[PDB]
């Protein structure tokens, strides 16, 4: 089971200048919730912005997708394909919209959230990556973060 | 990943008489949509109570949870524990009542159906499965079946 979670603005910019243009606590939250115990993918460019304190992720398989053969990743699986790292049950992909891309083929669950928040999209930006019709889910009940803005949750099995 | 999965009335009942006191065709697709192609687990009366057509559910892998050594089910393996069930990597529990109690410490998932139905508590109900405080939730908006109650969808999850 391949599985996808990410946090978006409703323009679908996911990342920008290699940061995050808010912060969610309770999405925070719910991002660890669905990864504890799993495999996680993610590329390099995620990997390098994990602040230590957390690289690797605790609890978690931690994989990185790479292509050096030296990049080692200290506490994580350096892998040179995506199929290469799903040997699972549960495998979490988070980021970037790169690796997702990349993942979404394999993929029957996408844990999407969403950031009311006009962030129209500017070059250079990442982007999360477009579900066409197959994908089914709820369009979940809004909520406030104790950051002062609005977000939802959006959930898809499909086959 | 073990999920459980069932249909509930407000009062928590889930069935009465060996059958369901409602029917949502809208719930019967969700039903479908999150079984399909995996691992379907269920009790010896809940398969019973699949009308000859639908036995065994297609596309997924029927397990029925048994003690008669001699129990046939054309299209299921009945095995005598639930564990024995446990192979694949997706699983889904669907009853009946007694079962979802054994499933219930192996699950990280409960894809709950609320019905806006009175439905007070008889003896003889079958009831559905408490979640403690370990068990998340996002709840749901307010749909309307098409026959006429209205519905909502908790998904729950603990890592
Ligand atoms: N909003 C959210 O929910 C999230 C936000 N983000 C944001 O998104 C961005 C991260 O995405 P991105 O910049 O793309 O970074 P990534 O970590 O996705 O970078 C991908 C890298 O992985 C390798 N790779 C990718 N695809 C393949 C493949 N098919 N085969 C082999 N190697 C591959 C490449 O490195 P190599 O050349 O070595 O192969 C590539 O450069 C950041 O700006 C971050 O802040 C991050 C995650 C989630
Ligand atoms: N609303 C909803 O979403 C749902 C509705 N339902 C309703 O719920 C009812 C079904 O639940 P219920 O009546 O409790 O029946 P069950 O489906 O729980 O039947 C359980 C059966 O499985 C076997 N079994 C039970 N426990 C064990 C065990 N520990 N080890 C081995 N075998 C075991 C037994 O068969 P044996 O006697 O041969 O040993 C037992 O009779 C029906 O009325 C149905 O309509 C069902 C599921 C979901
Ligand atoms: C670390 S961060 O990016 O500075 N900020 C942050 C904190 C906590 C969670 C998230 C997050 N939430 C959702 N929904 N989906 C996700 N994929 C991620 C993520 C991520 C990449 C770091 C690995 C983001
Ligand atoms: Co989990």
């Amino acid at each position: 089971m391949v599985g996808l979670i990410w946090a978006q603005a409703t323009s679908g910019v996911i990342g920008r200048g290699g940061d995050i243009p808010w912060r969610l606590p309770e999405d925070q939250a719910h991002f660890r919730e669905i990864t504890m115990g799993h495999t996680i993918v993610m590329g390099r460019r995620t990997w390098d912005s994990l602040p230590a304190k957390v690289r690797p992720l605790p609890g978690r398989r931690n994989v990185v997708l790479s292509r050096q053969a030296d990049f080692m990743a200290s506490g994580a699986e350096v892998v040179g394909s995506l199929e290469e790292a799903l040997t699972s049950p549960e495998t979490w992909v988070i980021g970037g919209g790169q690796v997702y891309a990349l993942a979404l083929p394999y993929a029957t669950r996408c844990e999407v959230t969403e950031v009311d928040i006009g962030l129209p999209r500017e070059a250079g930006d990442a982007l999360a990556p477009v579900l066409d019709e197959t994908w089914r889910g709820e369009t979940g009940e809004w909520r406030f973060s104790r950051s002062g803005l609005r977000y939802r949750l959006y959930s898809y099995h499909r086959s």
